[PDB]
């Protein structure tokens, strides 16, 4: 009974795209609630039989890196907050506290002595200290991939289950810069019942508050039935700090932040300090505070009110615990004893609030509206839209994607076996998962941390990449060596990884050359891994020390190969040009690897004395005035030269691409016969305002539409081969490359913004597609959501996250741009797509970072560009809020995010080598993925357990006849299965014991987790 995710438009009370269309966005002065109105209430609403029940929820926002590193904050702040929370909660049984960031809690609790560990477990068990969400971090929701949101959630909740014996079912997300429906998607499939959000556009807060729609059942945009719905509370005011959480008037609420009276170095900007509560003022102070509470309660439907009490790195000093607790206790004693207030107020936790709300709902006091959509792009005031962090620090945004994939591949490759503890597999994988998880923080992948904190994140992720490489190569050596020969040294490097696209050429000269020669080594084994659960072919390239190399498979069948030069681009400070130079001793060999589902395939590279029969050589043409020679050592084809001119290329049966004389795409012809469809790449620059608010790491505040980059007469390099052709051009700040391998082209930009201050570089595509004001962008790599460009909003409000792809279409034609990294983008006119490449900003943007963005470094951004005819596709109706990829665009996204992995055998001879692993793995239908495969038990467990997360996307149906494929039952991928269970996505709760030990496949747009148990 799968739900149809295409043809049924859900009926919801609030659909955010519709709301955006019909809503005004005027920024009017609301009074003391600057972005609201003067709230009025009827005092007679609450009375003896209907009291307002107020939960004051103490909290402390602890960033795992931002202006200090994780460890710096831990030593200077968080270890003291947690130590003093333990003490003060222990000593004050009615006090409560909620905690979100498990990275810090795990760091603290492991350093506690046993007596204090037991004390901590007691205040958790008795409900005083409550974990909210329980992720390793409170992640960004814009740039993060859903796989990594799940990874970090699982890392924190697995720790909490093991050590605290609790699993949160309420989420707390007070700080990400805008909010995504991927979160309720994952949380509802992970046992959650409630979630809270805060950072939404001030106009949205006003609109929803006017309708009492700040609490809603948030379902996915395609979900007609509502089974994805998760109850969500949106906070109504500008901040999560105490001045903006007691009620609408911050001048009043600041007087109830008792850390602000002076000795703590804090004050109230509204110039009225807090006063210590005493018997002689408690009636007056109570009157003021209850009036704020009753105004806040007017914005919600039940008689249960949430009052967060906290701020960043609060509840540190013992004196701060005392000043907040004793003054609130005095207020509660007075309020609760004076019947005319008709209030019962107490410290509470987040789960206590939600339980009481749903008790009111069950009592028939409220029904809640249904909502679908997202909450991007956030603006906290005026025109200050937070679309800059969709691009800031793009090197690390790209690195997140790379590490995402190597964590998946390392956990999958090593899951096939149990490993002795001496192999350190679990240690290395825990490290890798935790450093990637930490980077999902809303100051990590967002690019909003101080320079030295970004360096810490990068160093952590490099150690995680090294850890993944170690696990992967030990696993390949085990999976492909004859078992009676296998003799591992768990510290040795049997293989090294070769990655063509990270850090990427012009980024790092990291790539090892395979050194062959008659007097040293005639041949070398290489192995490709395919983490996807279907057979896959992909071209792979390696560097080799001779152009005379041929490829075989380990049945010694020849494999067709192409050798090309190794070209690198140089900014020549003497000629003031950007031009390529070729190596005269290293060459690139390219061939198609064919790899089993979730498997491995071995090939052999062999040198010979002359051109091998099954190896061809690319031609090379350098277009520039005033050329000079380009010798290439032993490469058998001389480079050709010419003046800049338009050129066209076609690889295989694929599209024909035409290029301008500046080396930029101008048109795509899909078929021999079909038209040249205009598709024009252009690079432009945005600047910064010379008056008013400045762009910085968070905010994008351009000084008008983008201006074209002046290109001069750039040098263009055309490489034409049977298997791979490309056009590369050295533009100012970007070496731009279009690569052809017979299908949709690959685009690579090596982006070096240099010392161009106050500049944002954008890549735009111009077409004739009649898209109007509509375009589609993805959310967290999970779903594509319809966007409408609104001219009532400024340019920066029409920018959205592009975490993995975007497209425009009309009745007949679609252009989809898939990315290998999250960046910001838009469609600012009909027929256009654009995506920001990097941004260098001299000023701070007044959101707390205290610096601009002047730490840029070269980054290789990767893309696929898919032009398609879509007039025969069955698409959603015009009212539906979602869009869906085609098969080719989905495969192109997978080619960027989860390419084949390439391993080079490190020693001269691999004794016992095998040619393949996984040839009998099922090759599953193209829309299904094994997103996670993770062994959950160490080797001493009698019953081994392996967890799998399956995800099925939804691809549009455009008339291509379906292949028979094989069903994938993950529970029988390993032998001796004894039990198969469906679980929450974190693997922490069993939901169903499955018949026959068979894990069913999932429906389109669904994600399920299974755990197989094996006797061992
Ligand atoms: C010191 O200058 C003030 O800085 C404020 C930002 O610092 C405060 O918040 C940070 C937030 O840290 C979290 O959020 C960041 C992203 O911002 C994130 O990266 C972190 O992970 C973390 O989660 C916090 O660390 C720090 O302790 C501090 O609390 C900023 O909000 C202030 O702007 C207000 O005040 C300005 C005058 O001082 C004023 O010009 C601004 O317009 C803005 O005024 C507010 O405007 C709204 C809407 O009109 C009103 O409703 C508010 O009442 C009003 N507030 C005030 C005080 O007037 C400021 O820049
Ligand atoms: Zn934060």
């Amino acid at each position: 009974q799968c739900q149809d995710v295409v043809q049924d438009v859900p009926n919801v009370d609030v659909q955010m795209l519709e709301l955006y269309d019909r809503m005004s966005f005027k920024d009017i002065d609301g009074g003391v609630w600057k972005q609201g109105w003067n709230i009025k209430y009827d005092p007679l609403k609450y009375n003896a039989h209907h009291k307002l029940k107020v939960f004051v929820v103490p909290h402390s926002h602890n960033d795992p890196g931002w202006i200090q590193t994780f460890e710096e904050y831990y030593q200077h702040d968080t270890k003291h907050i947690l130590s003093n929370a333990l003490r003060h909660l222990h000593d004050n049984p009615e006090m409560k506290f909620i905690w979100a960031e498990i990275s810090y809690f795990a760091r603290f609790y492991h350093d506690l002595g046993e007596n204090k560990k037991l004390q901590m477990k007691s205040i958790v068990k008795n409900g005083q200290l409550e974990f909210v969400t329980g992720g390793w971090v409170m992640p960004d929701e814009a740039n993060s991939h859903w796989r990594n949101v799940l990874l970090q959630l699982t890392e924190g909740q697995t720790w909490l289950k093991q050590f605290m014996n609790v699993t949160p079912t309420a989420s707390w997300a007070i700080a990400p810069f805008g909010h995504s429906p991927t979160m309720p998607y994952i949380l509802q499939k992970s046992g959650f019942k409630n979630m809270l959000i805060q950072r939404t556009h001030y106009s949205v807060k006003k609109e929803l508050a006017q309708q009492r729609q700040l609490e809603f059942l948030w379902r996915q945009i395609w979900d007609n039935k509502g089974d994805t719905a998760l109850f969500t509370h949106m906070m109504p005011f500008y901040s999560y700090d105490i001045p903006h959480t007691c009620g609408p008037d911050p001048k009043v609420c600041c007087q109830f932040d008792f850390k602000r009276m002076g000795s703590f170095g804090l004050s109230c900007p509204w110039k009225v300090p807090p006063r210590t509560i005493s018997d002689q003022n408690v009636a007056a102070r109570s009157d003021l505070l209850v009036d704020q509470w009753k105004k806040k309660a007017e914005l919600y439907r039940t008689n249960v009110l949430l009052i967060p009490l906290g701020d960043d790195f609060r509840f540190k000093q013992n004196t701060e615990w005392d000043v907040q607790r004793v003054n609130y206790e005095r207020l509660f004693e007075h309020i609760n004893s004076q019947a005319h207030f008709n209030v019962q107020a107490q410290f509470g936790t987040l789960q206590e609030y939600f339980d009481a709300v749903h008790q009111a709902e069950r009592a028939g006091q409220a029904e809640f509206p249904t909502l679908s959509g997202d909450f991007f792009t956030y603006a906290d005031r005026s025109d200050n839209y937070w679309s800059g962090y969709y691009t800031s620090r793009p090197y690390h945004k790209r690195m997140d994607r790379v590490l995402m994939h190597y964590v998946r591949a390392a956990e999958m490759l090593s899951a096939w076996h149990s490993w002795d503890g001496m192999a350190r597999i679990e240690e290395r994988l825990e490290q890798a998962r935790r450093e990637l998880s930490l980077f999902q923080h809303h100051d990590g992948i967002t690019g909003t941390a101080k320079t030295h904190v970004v360096v810490d994140y990068e160093q952590r992720m490099q150690e995680a990449l090294k850890a993944c490489q170690m696990v992967m190569q030990q696993s390949v050596y085990r999976l492909l060596t004859k078992p009676s020969i296998y003799s591992p040294d768990f510290s040795f490097s049997y293989f090294t990884l070769d990655d063509s696209r990270w850090p990427g050429s012009g980024v790092e000269d990291s790539r090892t050359t395979i050194i062959l020669g008659e007097d040293i080594l005639p041949s070398k084994h290489v192995v490709m891994h395919n983490t996807l659960p279907h057979w896959r072919e992909q071209l792979v390239d390696f560097y080799v020390s001779s152009p005379f190399v041929s490829v075989t498979d380990l049945a010694n069948n020849p494999v067709e190969a192409q050798v090309s030069p190794v070209w690198s681009w140089h900014h020549d400070t003497l000629t003031k040009t950007i031009h390529p130079q070729g190596s005269t001793t290293k060459y690139r060999i390219i061939f198609k690897a064919r790899v089993p589902p979730m498997g491995l395939a071995t090939y052999v590279l062999t040198i010979s004395d002359s051109k091998p029969e099954h190896t061809s050589y690319a031609s090379n043409l350098l277009l520039r005035k005033n050329p000079t020679s380009l010798p290439l050592g032993q490469y058998p084809e001389d480079v050709k030269f010419g003046d800049p001119r338009e050129i066209s290329l076609r690889v295989g049966n694929g599209p024909t691409l035409a290029f301008s004389e500046q080396g930029l795409l101008k048109s795509i012809q899909l078929t021999q016969d079909s038209p040249h469809v205009p598709v024009h790449f252009k690079f432009l620059k945005y600047g910064v305002r010379s008056h008013g608010d400045r762009s910085g790491a968070y905010l994008f505040l351009p000084n008008g539409p983008a201006s074209p980059v002046e290109l001069g007469q750039p040098v263009v390099l055309v490489t034409k081969g049977k298997l791979e052709s490309s056009v590369s051009v050295g533009l100012p700040s970007v070496v731009h490359q279009t690569i052809m391998r017979g299908g949709a082209p690959e685009i690579r930009n090596l982006v070096d913004i240099g010392s161009l201050d106050n500049t944002e570089i954008v890549m735009r595509l111009e077409t004739h597609i009649d898209s109007g004001d509509i375009f589609y962008t993805d959310l967290n790599g999970l779903q594509f959501i319809k966007r409408r460009r609104l001219d009532k909003l400024p340019l920066q409000a029409n920018y959205y996250p592009i975490p993995s792809g975007m497209f425009i279409e009309d009745a007949n034609t679609r252009l989809t741009l898939l990315t290998g990294q999250p960046l910001g983008g838009s469609s600012l006119a009909s027929g256009e797509l654009e995506i920001m490449q990097d941004r260098r900003l001299a000023s701070d943007d007044e959101r707390g970072l205290g610096q601009g963005v002047l730490d840029n470094k070269p980054v290789l951004h990767i893309y696929r560009l898919v032009l398609e005819k879509v007039n025969n596709c069955v698409r959603p109706s015009k009212l539906h809020p979602a869009g869906y990829l085609t098969s080719a665009a989905h495969k192109a996204s997978q080619s960027l995010l989860d390419p084949l992995d390439k391993f080079i055998f490190a020693e001269n001879e691999w004794i016992g080598a095998q040619g393949q692993f996984g040839g009998d793995h099922p090759s599953a239908r193209e829309d299904l993925d094994v997103s996670v495969m993770r062994r959950l038990t160490k080797s001493s467990a009698k019953t081994q357990r392996v967890g799998y997360v399956l995800h099925r996307t939804n691809l549009m149906q455009c008339g291509t006849p379906e292949e028979h494929t094989q069903k994938l039952d993950v529970c029988h991928l390993l032998p001796n299965v004894a039990r198969c269970e469906r679980t929450t996505l974190t693997f922490l709760q069993n939901l169903e014991h499955l018949d026959g030990m068979v894990a069913p496949e999932v429906c389109p747009m669904e994600t399920a987790a299974y755990v197989s148990s094996h006797s061992s």
